[PDB]
């Protein structure tokens, strides 16, 4: 309950970080497409928004980009949340896979929502029945929700560049359509489209960390009082998202960081303090793993000085 | 090079070795598609043709059905006749693999032109720059000299089944598109219709066995004294038939049979008895591994009878 | 901090959630040595130990049992405290594994010191020099520091049987032998003798459940105040214990109950709520995962009443 | 039948080639124990025995060395002999197995007779009941008579340094006993004894290029005229040395040599050429796959020039 003493004071601690990881620069910027690999490997923002609704930024907070992988632990939400943790986990895991890289496990479900395949099946659990242009509109109310109603763009030079080359997702795709992964009557190419699209949804540190305080807050965002995701739904999220958020480093992170989070290959990194606060690191420069450098940085940093590690 | 001493007198055992096999009815007809449901489990035939160009058939021997990965060796040796071994494994691999079942292996090539991924590399390596329809006329003619003019058809039924359902194919295409498997400019979706349509090549045991007689006679076809494949592409052929030609089964038939073979899920198997014989063995049931069970069962009898196997 | 309200309601709780396992009778009691086939399918006991030093006991909770794989978290807990995090991990990962199961991950270190492997190699670590006797000693007095002095005993049969019975384990100490993964002058044989006594230590669910809630309280003993175990260390066995301490459960385990817990095949399951209380569960009836059916029953149903789940 | 026109040509190129081996200076000489370290880089011998009895040599032909890995053929050859194909194969494979590299398969049994596990399963079938010594003595008599009673010795400074340092064949040892691969009542550690000597027994090229010559000669000893293994046996043996002879290497030597062949880590390749001849080929030097250079060099070179690849 009692999250920081002074939070004035918890600021000047959030710059020194900020300022410290600004040091580390390290990593390449993502390129695979050029909407990514134009990022400058300067840009460094973090953003904090406490569960009370107090913010604070810093750095680059305000420059739009894309959420990637970061949408996942959000669109897994929404499904939970609309669906219920048993339905949807009849088409998705619940667990970090070995590392080769299968596309699912021993009961031919994706392994779980944080890797391309789980959430390729999630996506078309979500407002089935309807168009993508309509699926698409409910996920952006969600996402408006989730944000307090900041920023929330649509980046429709990634959205292209990622369709007309994401052929890994369509061999996943076809694969899981040959595994009967999806629900009846799943129009597998459509749902690859929306699932593009998603990924090209923009945010900024600022409205982005707004997102992670209401997974933070139970569901209830911290600038609105509102609830937006059900306690079932934040629950299982930050389980997710604590043992499957880094990709490859997500062992790694939940031993020494031990906080639920998501890193995107824009740079971004959603991280959550439960009951405390959300926030929001954005850095383009990646590692071998894929998470941003400065953002992998800060994390260990601000677990170390403010012991907000689960295990503390 | 004295082959069998009487082939009158070998004639009289295929036959008995024939009539053994047909007391087998185990196994079950393939059924993804209805053109392979349609088949009766009780279709049986035997054709021999030695390297000298003496035919003896035995059962069903006239009824056509669908070549499937019978043609995978085929299209192979036409690449190799065509390209050469060097090229052709820039691609493929040239081993069994481990089993679950990876598409690619250590250096991101499908592991031999007898797994899917790897005849549809080899389908992307023939006769490039032409139009399908171009290329498709261009394996029939050679299949056609393989065959000695003998029945070579097209099931256009079994060809649009497959398309609209080859799931899984198209994982494999997408992937390996991914992994820039093929050459620079390939059309994957144009490849995949290609390798459709050469699984939906049509032949009786009759026209096969000429086929296998074709290989077991270092490149010459038995009835034309034509040579039709060069010595590099039938050595090549034979070696990974010997090793990857039936499935799952590849070791214990290499082991108990010693035979270089290559099955389909049509039922047939394409045998080779080396400067000997070709033969074509057809019955739709097949077994769990994906073999045709009287053509397994006969196999292993021909060479306990005959001791055809390779280490006799 | 303000754990349960009122502490003798939450007690009743825990004898109808006590009850409510009972009626659990599946699974089969661990047979494949005598001392652990001896046990009774209906032995049943749950102790609670709270931070606040509060104890409350149900069922056969004075009947010793061995700690088995229930050491694991305890011996990694002073490896750390004795020597670091940083050194520890020179030896032994800080992750789930895959899944067949290979003895080694990528850095060839055994995973995580929850796997026999890790735990051989951590055995390796703790007191370097001395005698096996006085290592035993040693560990011994830590374990009683743990349980402020409660029952700690030792099984010379259980050790007997476990020894001239581990071929798998003396396979794993070869192969780790043969990777070096021990300390420079390592007995290997004799390890592997120190590491079957350690899975030989008796306790009861009531000394047990003081061992917990010593972890839960940070590494100070709930019923003598002192400090038993480094912060350092308990954090790192937490984290572990939240991802590895319940074999291949221990996914679905962190997703539905998501607290630190470590099982043993004698059918105890150590469990942790940080800051709350420490918890021994223990029935000899285990599931195909090799948990205890009654406790993982058990566990299931107090985070869905007391929302004891670290993400609620 | 009419192996080669003139033996006295055949000779002068079997020169040729071994001159343009000697080239070859790559490799590196194993060097795990001091008994294989010692070897010159620069030995190079290589022995030919045809089926006629004709013999011939160049290099280094007289110089002992351990057999090694080249050992499993030759014992797998004998218990097939004296147990018969099925009863063999109840405790080992009979194929490649995938490529990280498990002790079991499928089946729990070992791959096959060439890998270690396979090699130490079929060590324990062999003259079960006696002493150790009795059944040293019996493989060497065995030997002999293969090798026409030529050089046949033994390395007791390698079977010292082998055993007192093969944690791994240990490891091997233990998992094998685990999962009860072994015959009823079997003393495992005397069985890696057992299989310690064995790889300890040293010969010549000259010796073993009889052994072999044994092999292509259907089981009877070209220069004794004497049966001395079964035609089961023999088949048996060669069709594994075929696909599993050349460790990671067995794949490409299949395609491109096609020859029944077994190497050793002291440089050796025991090599044959059904209805030919028999070769022994030895050069200290390995390549990463653990082949002797000098010897892999000359057997691509030997079937380019004599066309003796099994589909010639
Ligand atoms: N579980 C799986 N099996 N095969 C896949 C394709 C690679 S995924
Ligand atoms: N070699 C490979 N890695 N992943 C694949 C997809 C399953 S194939
Ligand atoms: N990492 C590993 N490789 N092999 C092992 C033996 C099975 S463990
Ligand atoms: N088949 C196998 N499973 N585990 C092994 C030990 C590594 S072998």
């Amino acid at each position: 309950q009692s999250m920081i003493p002074d939070f004035m004071s918890f600021t000047s601690h959030i710059d020194e970080l900020y300022e410290s990881a600004k040091k580390q620069s390290g990593g390449k910027v993502a390129d695979y497409i050029p909407q990514l690999a134009k990022f400058s490997p300067d840009l460094w923002g973090v953003s904090v928004c406490t569960v009370d609704g107090q913010r604070h930024s810093t750095g680059d907070t305000k420059v739009p980009f894309c959420l990637q992988s970061c949408v996942k632990p959000l669109k897994y939400a929404i499904a939970v949340n609309d669906l219920g943790t048993e339905y949807v986990h009849r088409y998705v895991g619940k667990e970090p896979s070995g590392l080769n890289k299968l596309f699912l496990n021993e009961d031919d479900k994706p392994h779980n929502p944080m890797v391309n395949a789980g959430a390729i099946v999630v996506t078309s659990l979500i407002k089935q029945g309807v168009n993508n242009a309509e699926k698409f509109d409910y996920v952006m109310q969600f996402l408006n929700k989730m944000a307090g109603n900041e920023y929330v763009g649509f980046s429709n030079a990634t959205f292209q560049s990622e369709r007309e080359s994401g052929d890994r997702n369509f061999a996943i795709g076809y694969y899981l359509k040959e595994k009967k992964c999806f629900p009846e009557g799943t129009d597998m190419v459509g749902i690859l489209d929306f699932y593009f699209q998603l990924c090209s949804i923009e945010v900024t540190c600022e409205s982005a960390s707004v997102m992670a305080a209401t997974l933070a807050n139970g569901g209830f965002c911290p600038i609105t009082g509102e609830r937006v995701l059900s306690p079932e739904a934040v629950r299982n999220t930050l389980s997710l998202m604590h043992s499957c958020g880094m990709y490859d480093f997500s062992g790694q992170f939940a031993f020494h960081v031990g906080l639920p989070a998501k890193s995107g290959v824009a740079g971004g990194i959603l991280l959550v303090v439960p009951n405390v606060m959300g926030m929001m690191c954005w850095s383009p420069p990646l590692d071998k793993m894929g998470n941003s450098v400065k953002g992998i940085h800060f994390c260990h940093d601000l677990v170390s000085l403010c012991n907000f590690h689960n295990y503390d």
